[PDB]
DNA sequence: CTTAGGCAACTGGTCAAACCAGAACATAAAA
DNA sequence: TTTTATGTTCTGGTTTGACCAGTTGCCTAAG
């Protein structure tokens, strides 16, 4: 393990568990470096990365206090907490599917209205590049398919001659929520209010999580790629009336692929 | 100043007027350490900040490259993007309402629905709480009036005298906006979807820096009161019907308020 | 020639021991 | 009694310079 990562995990779990509870006031810098078994400094970046994280309050004179999170933290806890709370990682996801389907009836209203067919390019762009499902399994040659610094996978849980197409089914997974992703937000961008692509940024680490393995059924990626033609047919007839029918049947028709792969989740699903 | 300060902000401006641009490479540690003018462990601490708020991407062996923001970082840099380009902290703000118009319809729904007491309570305790107006201005002495950190101001401002009678105003103003954002948070936590309380969360001080401002006007706050009261009318009757329709009258009458009041900004309104 | 070693010259990350500065509280002296 | 100093010692912030560790590429030595 590595010092200030294992120093941050060991930090942010024991506020978790109850050691350093909501509330209270953690130690001295001094002493969770001896604590610990990190030097000071290391331990200092640590603490200035979760107090901007929103863990902690920090000011000089005064003892460092812990922060009461889910009062300070933003978005991005949602990733943490299901590696912390695996246990709900049932009930996060569908917070996180919930409230995409709630919000997506607004942004993608005004990104139809105000920037239709910038809206209609990227669309467009997604559900073509979204044609991996139609493909022999190593279609990393059209795209330009260079800039995939995002999907890249070490599988190495193996044993035998078979990471090689278990790999490549993670791999499409991956990248048909890469191209969800891509869809969701810059859609949530081109509404002309920047917060609805804040958001969006700011559940990205969870939303990736996420669809990473609810794209590895085929089953899934077909229904996602007849929503988005179903938007873009909305966005190009230009009456919007139909748009939140679309959007909360594809919301409990994937609701309901999500109630069947909830049973059976990797154990992979709930790590850093 | 300070040298983490000065760095930070130093290493933020740059990126933001074009002398670190988005997409290019940020100079190694030890060359910014002898050009910003801090040691390089401290620049190292601003780093992890930084990157911790998606400015940079950091990894030893490979240089520190500077992150296209706005497609990194989440809501919380409407804050900072109100102190970077004040030209248009006009737009920003408008998004910070437009955005409460839309999604207030959302939660407040559901809030109304799974936990209707703790909603109508938390909503009492902050109207009767909003009670700072009917009486004479220092009220601190009331409530239990004491877990009151949030609720500082010397500013110090002066000429000499009038000067603990508009401290007191800009106190009303930063009062009646902390009561605004607990009712707007505590309302959006209670809707079963942690993610509308993170949101608010995560744009708590854009929503203190515009709020602190347009709550130092009296006829502002009772149509707020009011605003709260129907609210509440609409939680105890139980019929949602258009609690819509009571968002957006209070969006738009809000709307035309702030309209008047934009014109006459203080200027100490973009800065940190 | 080409190619597979391995050697530097980058980069960020960790480490050490002092020291600087704000905040607090006990306590002494003044009110 | 209460209250204004006041200073020791709590806390976090900064300094220094040295070393450790991945990354990349140049450049040998082997094919």
């Amino acid at each position: 393990k590595s010092p200030a990562g294992f120093a941050e995990k060991y930090i942010i779990e024991s506020i978790w568990n109850g050691r350093f509870p909501p509330g209270s006031i953690l130690p001295a810098e001094r002493e969770l470096s001896e604590l610990i078994g990190v030097t000071r400094t290391t331990l200092r970046e640590v603490l200035q990365r979760l107090a901007r994280d929103g863990w902690l309050t920090i000011q000089h004179g005064k003892p460092t206090k812990v922060n009461q999170f889910m009062e300070t933290s933003g978005l991005h806890i949602l990733d943490t907490l299901m590696t912390l709370d695996a246990e709900n990682a049932t009930s996060i996801v569908e917070d996180l599917l919930a409230a995409r389907t709630n919000i997506s009836p607004i942004f993608m209203r005004y990104a139809f209205k105000l920037n239709k067919e910038s809206a209609e390019r990227i669309m467009i762009n997604v559900i073509e590049s979204c044609e991996a499902l139609v493909n022999a399994p190593s279609w990393d040659a059209f795209i330009a398919a260079s800039p995939y610094a995002e999907k890249i996978q070490q599988h190495v849980k193996e044993d035998s001659e078979k990471d090689e197409l278990k790999r490549q089914e993670i791999l499409i997974a991956k990248t048909f929520n890469f191209y969800d992703y891509m869809l969701f937000q810059r859609l949530a961008f081109h509404s002309g209010n920047q917060i609805y692509g804040l958001i969006f940024n700011g559940l990205k680490k969870l939303y990736d999580r996420v669809g990473s393995y609810y794209f590895s059924n085929p089953q899934a990626r077909e229904l996602a790629m007849e929503f988005y033609r179903q938007l873009l047919a909305v966005c190009q007839s230009g009456e919007r009336e139909h748009l939140p029918q679309v959007i909360r049947q594809y919301g409990i028709a994937s609701g309901h692929i999500w109630n069947q792969m909830k049973m059976t989740l990797p154990s992979n699903f709930t790590e850093d």
